[PDB]
């Protein structure tokens, strides 16, 4: 045994599963707003010998020795991170060791807050993320709601926009130590200047969680939260199109000096994490280099055009969009007017190789959602353009109409799901649409390796 | 732009760094006990298209669709995990989504404990890990000590072994809800039976953190913690020789029929409580390594790890070196350098300059910035087909670096003067260059798992 | 030494101080809304041999023996407590061991909540009490804000009333485990039914802290919070006219059964307190017996008439009242229109033997307050009637006019305070008013002993 | 209605209860170590018009006006407190507003600690108080254990004394921020010097809870905790023979000039953090009792308390009774009844039925519902002019009740059968009535501090 045998020869069962997933991605219309297709260059670093290096600590401050190369790799990733977002190294530092987006947020809370200190994020059914402090009326769900005390702020259901006025009102009463400006299902630009004013009034840190829009921020196609935020967290995948990892940007210099650097770094290690994933760090550095190129600005501009073309196409077919439209990479469809819910439509679309996720509309109470979240980054990476996304909406409309007919023939949601598989005419009607969807999607190029 | 260009074509700066690190790993004598060299098969899965799939939730209960293949991969990783450690699926479950070893431990505490509940683990200078509850005398270090109340149990300074009697005494007073039986720097086997007895008396959970010895447990070359522990966490790298990830094993079934209530709490703590989207590429790489851990090849590898560790221990004893707890019974050796005139901080930088990677280790000592001895591991070089004689020559190379450090200590004052002379003195740098020359020449001859150039 | 010597002979220095304070109470116009004059009957029990009995535990469940009499005294106090507020013993229990009003509230929180569980009370400058969870923008002040997580609710500054709508809005976001319906400076009746609806919606306990209005509740001159609250706390002094102690009323029976009794009792002892103060318990029982008499209903009715007469008199002199008037025992005067603040007026009134306390008006930001809280219970106990309180307002008006003239001759507040003592003409003008105030007050009877 | 009618005229039911309790106190032999009989001078201040004054805040910094007289009373109580324990006002301050002993302790924890900070006190069955951090094995009992993390230190079961060595060992591991040197059932003197050394090593606050021995410390008949402790809490009753209230003494001044930071934190925790309006009537009654504690009369009283406690201990030893820790050095005796055939639960109910009030006490035992022996105190009866011979007759009365209980145990099964036969058996109830007859006849002859009929 040498450890140099290929996966194809060593583990054929796992190699086959890799090919099955690769085929599923190539043949499907990927519309999950948080999904992207990572480049082969980054994947080559993700699966590299850098997995074999324990480098606990930070460049120059390592527990072990023999870290001279991974120090260069981590320092280069930091430089490329600051360059990708046009940041002055005298004003901004960055930690590239968070294992993912969720560990990045937990590191910020651990760094800047005491246990049970107060946090305000956008409510989960309103578009906020778990790590912004979600707990139901029955249970603390996110650990951010366990180790810290969270209170959400809400959208204005009439406009579908963040209610910045109610946030200001409630933050004055709740007195949060940190407020999160960042979303998972929000089609509009965040008023970071207004978030900053609220934070300054109540003496709270402003954290910008730009995970969904980080690639758009780097390409300078939407306003940057770095002009207003004290801390900026993000995933390294999603619109950044990198390997799965996290980043913590923090201000340094004159605030009285900023005191984020040492607290943020200490929270990541040794407080929360162990050995860094240097293979992910390198793959992140490869992606950040790509994010600085004119290619990536063209890609991010096309992401905006494709999302607007998808929004326009849906509006012409008689669909309603939460907040009327979109200013970023995703679209929030409200399907309740058309007579279908997000749970039924998401299941029908999934069976025809169209991946979307149901989304709560401002009307419901988190109640099967009557909405759908659609994203452009993944297919735009496959060189989809405006006309291609209009064709995507055509396929979506067929799936919705199939779900409408099954709804008239079924009662509960489980009867709906079972009817899509047991009924013969519905089965073949879905099979025909699935086949037409996959031939269309297979023709587009796919980033990454050929077989896996 | 297609995203299919090679890394060497599209980013030569990063490709050069990848090759330099690969050349550093190939030419060096890796002796860090927590290090290993991942197989190429697992690395091909680690850098795969599985990075492009959000599968929040668990098989059969995802939040998105399109998870049909990653559900098979996650379920296969679970089955391969239960098989690798010879567990009945009716009595044991496993979560394969922890991002690393530290997230695996924090998920267990979040699943089973309320904030500020009490935790007992081996102290960090005594061989424990950070995530077992390490807080100093001026600040709380690990988040284990922030979100929960931790009190350490210590070694017996006369024997170098865990003081199970003092642990039993202090556990009756501290009343912990969870005790961690797991180590980061400990050369002997843990009495999990005595650990279970202490936990059963104070009515605390027994968590086994076998991250350092997971490969040895899977190959059944050392006693398994699963016979006494309710929860077992581990890394997927180190002795398991996989990609960097974590695992949480938990008891299932009957503890009328009073059932175990670990599964739903453990899974919920991992997601949605603590983590976001799983790293499906790591999960597949773990499943590749877990399959290898079931083969007779892996049993022979872990057996060689044990013999190499004892051969390194005996080769050290026969050259005037003291060993904490006398010797070893697992994969590492805790060498005590103070009955030699040198410390762990001085020796590790000398060894690092001759391509020999080790880490300083606190011995059962006086100061802390100059810890006692070193921690040396077997699994890394054993994966490079190292035999007993090969490690005896490694000890030969170590002893030569030890003597160079002892001579530099004679010409230098404090630590900074010691390290500065290693790079500034002409005769010293040339003497280090020669030893590094023969160490690298000796290490390159051995094979290396993974790819060829990266 | 026998321990039977009188205080007059044993400690003349302390006996003189007792007489000095007694004279100060007899000669002063006591307008602090939380003050009353305890009867001699209750004071006789307060300073009795019951101080010499350690009775940790509860009637029948004592740690020690020889508690047969104090068990009868504690059980009688409970029966008189339930009778005073017209409570069915099958529906209500009562703990008579809280050392004061603040220990009573802390016992309820400890009994029903976990550390850092959420609490909503009226903001302190809005009329709420410390023990309802007060913390400034700089510091956790009340231990209720330290061991538990509090968020206040506010008055509507346009009306001076509790903003029940904003409470409902914010309670839905804050998700409190307990909401406090009770005030220290509020001249209106609390909508306990609306508080109950908010609590039922968010699954919170409704605690009614009736300390200021307990005597009014017992006499049935204002609506009772026992019709809507799960728990009711109160002081035993103030409008109840007893010794200083506390009470915790709790529902028992069918809620599914109520589980307040064992948790409340365990929280008082052994969790929080030690040995009960049986001398206070007996003095409380004496007061509760008085609260059941037709005399006490006449007293409480006169308290309402006197407060309304004081409010009407102030309105006729051109004063403004927060919320327009009063429905209970106190009046909230807003002095900012007259050109004087509460801090200046309270100091001038104090020097002429008129005891009031400055009070924040809904306009200020907690800024020397421009308001005054005036209370009727204390002087009503001295047989003050409507015309007597109109004479009190006459004296108050003179003091305000003195403060207005000193304000025109001084700059800072410290210059104002110093001018009232150093300036000769201001000194004698205050001395004349003080003399006229004290002759008027001395003529009225005073509950308690003659000399002390 | 004037509010000036007498209690006997306006509430005869309550007046009768007051007289019955006064008659019970006069006719009984009060042996509870925490009990005492307050002087009439203090009771006249306790039930005074000072109940009618809200004085939230502190002298010179009140929230209301009209506090000119209560400011003098509170300041005089402070001066009398500092004088009673012979403290330099430049080095010690005192808060006289705690409602009782338990509020005084909670105020110190709130002032000096964050929630869930660590606290070490003597375990409750070992002689500690609830407010020192008592939590059982199934639930947290005292709020000390809820809002803060407490770990108990234990007695040496072979000597009955505090195991200062095990306390030093466990304090290095638990790392408490505050250690309480104070007891509720402990017959020996506390080594505050050893307590300060342990606190100085682990860098924890040393709080002395002298509530049981405050009168003995003021009269300088036992060593004072103020020489070693930074904070000292106490009740104002018990040995101090005052009204029920509490005190918090704290170090002031210089610990450049690094000052003590106790005063502002302690005062703020009492008000506005924890308490509302002070009980000015209790504060004045405390000042009356604190003045008495400075007189040579009180020194002779505390000396008699010590001799009466040792006379009661010797009278017990000479009748076949074992004493925890061998004997006593303060005001109480810890009698161990198991080398006699009876338990504390059975003896205390027999003694209670003959007007002899004691309490069961856990001895260094097997069970808990039937604790070992009893706790007997001297200060109560010593205030009734009891001499050494008087307590030797008290032991005579106790021993007679002990023997009646031993005979009832021979005819009964468990505890409920024991207590039921004491009231149901004709010969037993008549034998108890005779002993009660002579106990009450012997106790009534002695004077009683306070009023005559209430
Ligand atoms: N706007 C927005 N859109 C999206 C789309 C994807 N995500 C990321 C995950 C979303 C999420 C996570 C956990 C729960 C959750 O808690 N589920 C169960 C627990 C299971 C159990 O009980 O077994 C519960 O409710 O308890 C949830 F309902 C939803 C987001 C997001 O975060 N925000
Ligand atoms: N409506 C209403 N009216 C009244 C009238 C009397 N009271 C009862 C006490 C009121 C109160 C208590 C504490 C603070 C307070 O915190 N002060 C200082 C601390 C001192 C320091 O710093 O040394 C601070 O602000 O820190 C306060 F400003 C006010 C109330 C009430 O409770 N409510
Ligand atoms: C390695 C190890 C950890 C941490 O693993 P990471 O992958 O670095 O998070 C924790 N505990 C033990 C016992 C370990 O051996
Ligand atoms: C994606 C996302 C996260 C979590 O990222 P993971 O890599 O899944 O941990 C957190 N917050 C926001 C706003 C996100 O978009
Ligand atoms: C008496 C005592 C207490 C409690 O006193 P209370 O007045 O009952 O609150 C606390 N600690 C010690 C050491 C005591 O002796
Ligand atoms: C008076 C009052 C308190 C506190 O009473 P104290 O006896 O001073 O502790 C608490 N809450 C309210 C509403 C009060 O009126």
């Amino acid at each position: 045994w040498t450890g140099q045998e290929s996966l194809s020869d060593s583990d054929p069962e796992m190699w086959e599963l890799l090919q099955r997933e690769k085929d599923r991605q190539c043949r499907g219309l990927e519309l999950i707003a948080s999904e992207n297709f990572c480049s082969r260059a980054a994947l080559e670093a993700l699966g590299s010998c850098l997995n074999n290096k324990y480098s606990e600590g930070y460049p120059g401050k390592r527990y072990y020795g023999g870290a001279e190369v991974v120090d260069e790799i981590e320092l280069l990733c930091q430089r490329r991170a600051l360059e990708a977002f046009d940041l002055d190294p005298a004003q901004w530092g960055v930690n590239v060791q968070p294992y993912s987006g969720s560990p990045a947020n937990l590191a910020v809370y651990t760094a800047l807050l005491q246990p049970h200190d107060r946090i305000m994020g956008l409510d989960l059914p309103d578009g906020g993320h778990l790590t912004h402090g979600y707990m139901s009326d029955v249970k603390r769900i996110s650990a951010t709601s366990i180790f810290f005390e969270s209170m959400p702020y809400k959208l204005n259901p009439k406009t579908g926009l963040i209610d910045y006025n109610q946030l200001a009102l409630t933050a004055r009463l709740f007195r949060p130590r940190l407020i999160i400006a960042g979303t998972s299902a929000y089609a509009r630009l965040i008023d970071y200047a207004r978030m900053r004013e609220v934070c300054d009034e109540v003496k709270a840190h402003l954290l910008a969680d730009m995970a969904h829009i980080s690639g758009l921020v780097a390409a300078k196609v939407i306003p940057s939260p770095f002009k207003h935020a004290d801390i900026v967290t993000t995933t390294t995948h999603k619109t950044l199109r990198g390997a799965r990892s996290g980043l913590i940007f923090y201000r340094k210099g004159v605030k009285i000096p900023y005191t984020f650097e040492d607290r943020i770094n200490f929270a990541v290690f040794p407080s929360l994490q162990g050995g860094p994933h240097n293979h992910a760090i390198a793959a992140v550095a490869v992606a950040l280099k790509q994010a600085c190129t004119p290619m990536f600005r063209e890609y991010s501009l096309q992401v905006l055009k494709n999302a607007r073309a998808m929004a326009d196409a849906l509006l012409e077919r008689g669909y309603s969009l939460v907040s009327g439209g979109t200013d970023n990479h995703l679209v929030l469809v409200d399907l309740r007017p058309k007579g279908l819910d997000g749970a039924r439509a998401e299941r029908v679309l999934e069976l025809v190789s169209i991946t979307a996720n149901k989304n709560t509309c401002p009307g419901d109470r988190s109640i099967t959602p009557g909405g759908l979240r659609l994203g452009a980054p993944a297919l735009t990476s496959r060189q989809f353009r405006e006309d291609d996304f209009r064709r995507v909406v055509d396929f979506i409309d067929e799936g919705v109409n199939i779900g409408l007919e099954v709804k008239s023939k079924t009662a509960k949601l489980q009867d709906f799901k079972s009817f899509l598989l047991k009924d013969s005419e519905t089965s073949q009607r879905l099979a025909n649409l699935r086949q037409r969807v996959e031939q269309f999607a297979r023709a587009f190029p796919m980033p990454g390796f050929d077989e896996h």
